[PDB]
Formats: structure tokens, C-alpha cells, sequence
């Protein structure tokens, strides 16, 4: 019953122009045992044949297309609703090349698990070939990929989420190198047998091998698991490529600001989970003559250009939402985004009248089929109708507020890096860094609460490809290189500053544009600020509240800078440098010395 390659129906027609490719999926495929094998184009009229199979089984259902054209809602079997952080792994050749933000195992030991996993995997399903291409087509260094999956849904997804099929491949060429990513959700099926609308495994492993830039994954067919274009290439071999290669590959949104001298600024900023950076994202501000747009909502490549300046470009295609929280009131756009169709959304919440609903979304609707497919109904039912971490995934063209530089192979010049998290004390609304090296510091300690304070360096912590102290070091390395004029200013942002009594200091949103004014001024060197021990804080004089309706104490007290509380915090930091390791730059222990000694 088991079948050569070559007499897999669709190697006999695959493309022969690129034969390392062709040599892999045969590999690969003699491994799975694929009924048959189909390469992906990426077209129209290939979309909609995906979409009516994925209907026919199941996995999707049509939302209704007065409300959402060409949209869908898929429910995913409830044990397979997120990343599993625990089930992934970086296998470099050393434990050490992991480091202590990683999960390591031996490479040796992964292949020999996974490729018992992957024999005969894929019995009674078709595997696709996924060619994509990450960033705009046009690129120097262009970075490509190929997915091989045996999830519909994944293509489909990977569609929207990377530049995906014929114009990726051609880019491929003959011999070019691309990332060879392997996914299987590890559920084969015996002839005959009718198979589920969301198949996945109990099992499952998200691996990572740095040196020959390659992904398994095998048992999830949800999100970042699966869809490997996303963080596994994005961040996790991407952060290695760019440690060898010189650029940076980082989680961090993309905005550009335009004042009203009518000069646009972009700025590349990072926030963990929990800090709203899609509202910040998607900015309105609220001062006359400032505007904002996007260029992107999670990752950023940032590489120097002829002129010295480190230009950023978004790898992606698509959004990727978390869809509770998202609502009209709060981020219009991303609402305005999703309105315009074409999306796939993940367990959320489906109306009487076939449109979507997910907690915190306007409507107050009084029957829905949640995320299960059960009944609930309004201020009545005590689970959520959404799932906690239910997605939307839509194209990033149909974004109101896209800055016309989205597609610019070249990208776009960053004139300011953020580093931002949740402090209820402590750390001040805004703070500019005294230097690049003083700015790496500030990254790499980066706090933001939790169950408490977590470290969660450049909001990359769970998604380094690399040792965490090596990574601080390239960037210590790519500032100390460059010319220091045109390196990216470093700012430290806090939006969520409370009083003892618990109030918000800071209103936040749309205001948050008072706070990125201050930053622009600073870039133009319009504006001052107090020196203090951490770095450059403005005082309430400092910032434009001009129309703001804000106590100018609470305003203060955002501000604030106490030595006491920063004493405290030393500890904290020192006890994450020492985690950090043995590759722990002495650059960061030197900002550390500083710091204390500036202090007192």
C-alpha cells in the first residue's frame, strides 16, 4: 500500500525548474504517505475551490456575505486553541546557542522523534506545497519559504498571511535557498473514513533547527503553530538569519506619524502581550495637523541602508488579531479592516443573522452559537461565547489607515525604537534613552506584570532563535558599528501607570499621540526634558495637553521618578541579568553599574 514517490499522484505534474525542492517534497512525501500532492499558486479561482472543500468538511462555515464578503468562521477542537509554548523547541547543535529562554533538545534526538511521528502521517490527505515569499517581492535579500502542510485551513490562512504561490516560487528560481517548513496535524485516516472538521494530535512539537533554517511541526493546526510563516520564520529563524547576517528580526509594530509641518516619522515599537500595541498601531490621534497610519500590528525587519539608517519592513501579509477586546469604540480601524470581507475568523462567536461576535464587541446580542457550537445567550450564560484567544485573520491591503509605503521592498526609515509593558509603579509614561547602548539596556530588562514583575526582553522572549545574552550583544554590536547620528532614538513607554487608589495617570488611546509628539520633538530636537537617573523624562510642561481634560498632577505623578522605587527595582534586574547567563554582555552589566551608580 505504501507508495514511491513518484507514483504519488501530483509529483508527476509538480514543477521541475527547481529541483531541491522537488527533490524535498518527494522526500518528504514518501515519508508521509500523502494520498496525493498538490502545489499551491496562490490564485483566485484556487482560494475559493480551497474555501468550498474546507466548507464541505466542515471546518468552515460561509459567514454571511452581506456583512463579510468571502468570510468565514472555523471552529477548532477545544484541546488546540493556542501556541503551546511548552511543545516548542530551538535544536541548534549546543544547548548553550538555545539559552535560558529556550527549550532545547539535541538535534539528533528531535529528528529521530519527529520523523517517527511523520512516517505515514498524512494517509488519506492531500499535502500541500506552499510557496511564499516574506516582506514585498521585490526585496535584495529576499526570504522565502515553503510550507509543506496537510492542513486545508493552513493554506488558506497562509494566503492572507504571507505572499503566497506563483510569484514566490518563480522568485525561488532554480537553486535559490527558501526555509523548508514541514507541518502535518498528525491525524491520517484510513480509506473511507469520514474525517473531522478540525483535526489535530494530542501530541505536538513546534521545532526549530537555527543552522539549516528548517521547521517541523507536528500536531497543531492552530495559529502560530501551523501557519509557519508567522513566528517560527518571523522571529524565531528570522532572529537567527539576521544574527549572521546583521540586520534585526523583532516583534515590534510599525507606525508612521505625520506632523503638521506635513514630515512623516516611523517608529518600531515592542510591547509584550497585554499593552494594547494593535491600538497603538492603529493610532488616532487627537491633536490638529497629526496623522497616523500603519504599516504593521507584530513583526518588524530592520536592516541599515546605503545611508546609514536602519530601515524597517514588514515580513507579513496579513493580520493575525486576537478578536475579543477588538470593538468600535476602541480601534475602529482594525474594525474597518475586518468589515471589508475576505477573512478567515477562528472561533469566535456567530449571530442569528450569520455576522461574528466576540467579547467586548458592541451589540449586546441576545442568542449566539459560541465557540462550541452551543446556545448562549445575553447576561445569562457564564461562559465566554468567543474563546479567550479566538482570531481574526484578514488582509493587511484592506486596513483604512495602511501608509502607502506598506509595499516598499526598500522599507521605511525608523527614526525611533519603543520598548513599552504594564507597570502599575515605577517606570515613568515616557523615557528617552542617554545612548544606543543605554537603549539596549533598556530593551533587554524590559518589566511588564504579571502573577509582580516579568522580564520579557524586546518583547522577544518567547520567540529567539538564539542564545538570549548573544542576542543583546548583536544588537550592542549593529549600534556600535553604525553611524551613532542615524541610529534609531530608544524610548521607553508606560501607558498604564496607576495611583495608590488605583486610577488610570494616563488616559492613554488616541491620547497617546501627546506622548509620540514629545517623541518627535525630541528627534528634532524641539523639546526638553528632565534628566534623571534613568534617563530623559519630560515633565508635564514638557508634553502638549493642550485640549486634554487630565488632572496635571496625575499627569505628574505619571511622570515621576523615584529613587526609592528604582533602588527596588535593582534587585529585580540583577537577578534577571544573572538569569541571563554566562553570554550576558558585559555592555548590559555596564549600563546596570550606571544606573546604580546614577542612583545613589
Amino acid at each position: 500500500s505504501h507508495m514511491t514517490s513518484a507514483t504519488i499522484p501530483g509529483l508527476d505534474t509538480a514543477p521541475t525548474n527547481h529541483q531541491g525542492l522537488l527533490s524535498w517534497v518527494e522526500e518528504v512525501a514518501e515519508l508521509t504517505q500523502p494520498d496525493r500532492v498538490v502545489f499551491t499558486d496562490g490564485s483566485e479561482e484556487e482560494f475559493q475551490r480551497l474555501c468550498d472543500q474546507l466548507v464541505e468538511a466542515g471546518t468552515f462555515i460561509r459567514l454571511n456575505p452581506e456583512k463579510h464578503k468571502n468570510s468565514y468562521l472555523a471552529l477548532s477542537d477545544p484541546s488546540d486553541v493556542a501556541r503551546v509554548e511548552s511543545r516548542t523547541y530551538i535544536c541548534s547543535a549546543k544547548e548553550i546557542d538555545a539559552g535560558p529562554t529556550n527549550n532545547w533538545m539535541d538535534p539528533g534526538e528531535m529528528r529521530s522523534i519527529m520523523k517517527d511521528l511523520y512516517r505515514g502521517c498524512m494517509r488519506g490527505r492531500t499535502m500541500y506545497v506552499v510557496p511564499f515569499c516574506m516582506g514585498p517581492l521585490g526585496a535584495e535579500d529576499p526570504k522565502l519559504g515553503v510550507e509543506i502542510t496537510d492542513s486545508e485551513y493552513v493554506v488558506v490562512s497562509m494566503r492572507t498571511m504571507t505572499r503566497m504561490g506563483k510569484a514566490a516560487l518563480e522568485k525561488m528560481g532554480d537553486d535559490g535557498f527558501f526555509v523548508k517548513a514541514l507541518h502535518s496535524v498528525g491525524a491520517p485516516l484510513e480509506p473511507g473514513q469520514k474525517d473531522v472538521a478540525w483535526p489535530c494530535s494530542e501530541t505536538k512539537y513546534i521545532t526549530h533547527f537555527p543552522e539549516t533554517r528548517e521547521i517541523w511541526s507536528y500536531g497543531s493546526g492552530y495559529g502560530g503553530n501551523a501557519l509557519l510563516g508567522k513566528k517560527c520564520y518571523s522571529l524565531r529563524i528570522a532572529s537567527a538569519m539576521a544574527h549572521d547576517e546583521g540586520w534585526l528580526a523583532e516583534h515590534m509594530l510599525i507606525l508612521k506619524l505625520i506632523s503638521p509641518e506635513n514630515k512623516a516619522y516611523y517608529f518600531a515599537a515592542a510591547f509584550p502581550s497585554a499593552c494594547g500595541k494593535t491600538n497603538l498601531a492603529m493610532l488616532q490621534p487627537t491633536i490638529p495637523g497629526w496623522r497616523a497610519e500603519t504599516l504593521g500590528d507584530d513583526i518588524a525587519w530592520m536592516r541599515f541602508g546605503k545611508d546609514g539608517r536602519l530601515y524597517a519592513v514588514n515580513p507579513e501579509f496579513g493580520f493575525f488579531g486576537v478578536a475579543p477586546g477588538t470593538n468600535w469604540k476602541s480601534n475602529p480601524n482594525a474594525m474597518r479592516t475586518i468589515a471589508a470581507g475576505n477573512t478567515v475568523f477562528t472561533n469566535v462567536a456567530l449571530t442569528d443573522d450569520g455576522d461574528v461576535w466576540w467579547e467586548g464587541l458592541e451589540g449586546d446580542p441576545q442568542h449566539l452559537i459560541d465557540w462550541k457550537g452551543n446556545d448562549w445567550y445575553f447576561r445569562e450564560t457564564e461562559t465566554n461565547a468567543a474563546h479567550p484567544n479566538s482570531r481574526y485573520c484578514t488582509p493587511m491591503s484592506q486596513c483604512p489607515i495602511l501608509a502607502p509605503e506598506w509595499d516598499d521592498p526598500q522599507g521605511v526609515p525608523i527614526s525611533g525604537i519603543l520598548f513599552g509593558g504594564r507597570r502599575k509603579t515605577t517606570v515613568p509614561l515616557v523615557t528617552e534613552a542617554r545612548d544606543w547602548q543605554h537603549g539596549v539596556f533598556i530593551g533587554a530588562t524590559l518589566g511588564s506584570e504579571q502573577t509582580n514583575v516579568r522580564r520579557d526582553p524586546m518583547a522577544m522572549l518567547p520567540f529567539l532563535g538564539y542564545n538570549v545574552g548573544d542576542y543583546f550583544q548583536h544588537w550592542i554590536n549593529l549600534g556600535k558599528h553604525a553611524d551613532e547620528s542615524k541610529l534609531p532614538k530608544v524610548f521607553f513607554v508606560n501607558w498604564f501607570r496607576r495611583g495608590d487608589d488605583g486610577r488610570f495617570l494616563w488616559p492613554g488611546f488616541g491620547e497617546n499621540s501627546r506622548v509620540l509628539k514629545w517623541i518627535v520633538d525630541r528627534i528634532e530636537h524641539k523639546a526638553g526634558g528632565a534628566t534623571t537617573p534613568i534617563g530623559t523624562v519630560p515633565a508635564v510642561e514638557d508634553l502638549d495637553l493642550d485640549g486634554l481634560d487630565v488632572d496635571a498632577a496625575d499627569v505628574a505623578a505619571a511622570l515621576a521618578v523615584d529613587a526609592d522605587e528604582w533602588r527596588q527595582e535593582l534587585p529585580l534586574i540583577e537577578e534577571w541579568l544573572q538569569f541571563v547567563g554566562e553570554k550576558l554582555p558585559t555592555g548590559v552589566k555596564d549600563e546596570f553599574d550606571a544606573l546604580k551608580e546614577r542612583l545613589g
